[PDB]
């Protein structure tokens, strides 16, 4: 409950009991599924395009969501959420087929767990791609697809679940606009292994101002 | 008198070990955690007024109370230095930036004897801000909003220090830049899908090449 | 058992398993015998390639499989595979003779082992190369050979081998690059020098590739 | 008895017993008496355009805590520790733009008297002075180091050389003087001074009479 | 007996129980000899206005410490080991101008008789003379390498050829000559002197065209 949010003993209590029971090395599967993982990119910024290379620059925010009901709690008289270090959680270890440079999180890797076990991990990151810029300086613009996902689990362990401008979050100092941003699920079965992996195509349709 | 006296020190910085917690916010009562935050520009190293990007260097005062924190000084230490290690400290994130804070100075914080907590990295960093205008008189006003990242406005309000007319005295003089105005005021961020405000503080800075 | 996939105890316990029984800096040698290793380059993007300087930035995914039957277990009823930490196995120590930068590891640094044994480690890396980047603006394009191998290991105590599946070679590589593959091989070798009597096993890959024509 | 190994091991046992790493080690209820000389290596790069200089020197730090001196009748004299083992100054750079980039391993000597070395050669960027380096008086760079969190009553930081036992003879540079002096600096707000050293680089480019 | 996996665990446990990693490993009171040999790898860039170079080199690092030996005789002659696990000189070079990145895993190999070797391959800048590289007779690049806070009392450094088996092929230039020489290091302000090797790269520009 709101009022008892800012009880610092409760906090760190809840700290504690999320610390007993997280295992942050094992996939939250509950009832024989696999973890349902959402994941949302906010873009924030088109920084540098390429049209030689097919390169882009970007920072977005990556809004992710899962849940682990092992961490959940009664907060009738308590906190409704915490923020915990992702270091003591569970993440999902999603990575970009396309990125061509590491990820650069930019903000404190912290993330939020609510007491009905929901937890939200949403990094600030900037990434270099390689995608399709063709079409950048024309009215329709380019489209740039992202593709990502688990890069261990395949779909019987981990489902990702996916059209915006992004409005309310991109910068209106980019040298680019963005014209439409939309998601597709993708499943895909690759050459080493039997077993599909889920993915999630973000396609960025953007174009110079 | 007693700053030097090791022993008492040692103590201090014991009791402030078993006492923080770093990983919880310091609620005081049942109300947030009032961070103040204020930049102090120090250089501004590049500009691209194609890109809008800014590279700059800023000392970040960050300052907060957690009164648990608090020892009687009447004969000991007024203040001593803390690694942030073993303090919580807030999850403070500009959101227009473009690159890591590249923390320049010492990792250590000073705690006061009341419980006050002042942090004060120099940090570079670079941004996405308005540009346009840097080679006119009138200069460009290149905005960054600090706040919480993970704490809403319920658990964490983040405002501008008192003092805001310091915010260019240590500015280098070497700079191919001279700062005309800053200001910081408070300024709430929310969005239409959730609930949930963040307090930040907005820097207006305002600069023009010399 | 891939019913039991989901079980979250059967995996916490596999988990467990495992990390009592890995020796994370020991090499799962079995039988007196050298640890198999397999290594297979898929590329992903060749990033910058520099004529002046003969130096080649490229992106691959480096398939690492080898088997530490130690860490079998019986599947029937329980999960077949699960993602362990890299930090919690031994994993070979390989390294590209000729690169001049550090790999830069792209992926989660997370193996996955198998109920048989077998571990699979499959990194998405970006690294650069010295190599022969003559011919790269042609039509038979330029050759760039990269050699992957135990940096301390002996060809007693690991072998480093090809697989025979090369058709993936090329099947992930970026549609959008300036460049194109031409073609891949990736063959065993052994490297010994004059002062001392040890073998170093590895795989030479050979990467064949030009810039696109307009 | 410098090589005696077990001396070592124990002394370095004794050292970590004894060492309080994040506290400062006043003795006497005086400030720590820090010494700080920079030898000036390279001069890596100047940037005429944005008054900047990229530089390498070794900075010869020293100080003493005596709760760490040992008798070295038949011991050694001097053994080296990881600085993770040490208390050691908090000091900053006011005028550095980029992190101070540690080239050497990091490691201090302890003296059996109690006296400490830490000399690490640093790699690191400057905003500073770059006018007049290709003029016969050359440039002056001035920087300014201190603690970046302890005032004048906790830590004290204290210091003419042309650094030509320490400076590349195969620099693009050349170093005419190297001047290091205290300075105190109080601000506005609040009572308490902090202790810094002034360190002038004057240094010009060799060869600056060119063909155009 | 080398593959025999239990075996190697016993000898890692015993290397790990008597391994001090933080103490010099002197024996009888004299100093420990560490002998160093760089095998030239790539010569990536030279720049002969500032006199910088940009090199790759295996850095063929060996030393004895007895006390990790065993007994072979129905064991492995050799294990890999972490160097967290282990004393390692701390060795630095005394013109370099970047930190020495490390571009392979982190393990030295063990002997059964106490001989460690260590072989990071590096990628490191140095300040050195760069004159002549485009010329036949070629550039003399000199790398002084040390123990960067052990005197020679303490560490002994100590070392012909154009290291045709190791050096790149594509790469633009060519070795003529690498030589290693002991080298001793004073300064007038302190007694202690540091071992250190010379080492003399003699390098040119490959396939230059020239006026005849
Ligand atoms: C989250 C925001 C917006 C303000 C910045 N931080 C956060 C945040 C909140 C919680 C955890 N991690 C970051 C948003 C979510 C949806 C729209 S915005
Ligand atoms: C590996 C893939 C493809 C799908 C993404 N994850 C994996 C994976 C599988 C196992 C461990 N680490 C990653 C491949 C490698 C070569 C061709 S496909
Ligand atoms: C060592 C080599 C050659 C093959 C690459 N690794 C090693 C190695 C071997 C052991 C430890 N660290 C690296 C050599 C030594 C002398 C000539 S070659
Ligand atoms: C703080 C300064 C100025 C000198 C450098 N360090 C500090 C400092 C002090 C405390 C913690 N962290 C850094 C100032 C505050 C107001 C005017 S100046
Ligand atoms: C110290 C030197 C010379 C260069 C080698 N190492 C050291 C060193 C010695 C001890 C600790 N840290 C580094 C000097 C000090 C004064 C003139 S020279």
């Amino acid at each position: 409950d709101y009022k008892d949010d800012d009880d610092k003993l409760d906090r760190a209590d809840i700290l504690y009991n999320i610390r007993q029971t997280s295992r942050p090395d094992v996939i939250p599967t509950q009832r024989d599924r696999p973890v349902a993982v959402s994941v949302s990119l906010k873009f924030i910024n088109i920084l540098e395009v390429n049209e030689i290379t097919n390169e882009v620059d970007v920072v977005f925010w990556q809004q992710t969501t899962w849940s682990d009901r092992t961490l959940a709690w009664n907060s009738s008289h308590s906190p409704d959420q915490v923020s915990v270090p992702i270091s003591s959680l569970w993440v999902p270890d999603l990575a970009a087929y396309n990125a061509i440079s590491k990820p650069e999180v930019l903000t404190p890797q912290l993330a939020r767990v609510v007491s009905d076990g929901e937890v939200l991990y949403m990094p600030s990151i900037r990434q270099r791609f390689s995608c399709d810029v063709s079409g950048v300086d024309t009215e329709s613009g380019a489209t740039c697809r992202i593709k990502i996902g688990s890069w261990t689990h395949h779909s019987r362990e981990i489902s990702v679940d996916p059209n915006s401008d992004d409005s309310e979050y991109f910068s209106q100092y980019s040298r680019f606009e963005i014209l439409d941003v939309t998601q597709k699920k993708n499943s895909v079965t690759y050459s080493c292994c039997p077993e599909a992996y889920e993915d999630v195509e973000v396609s960025l349709n953007f174009r110079k101002k």
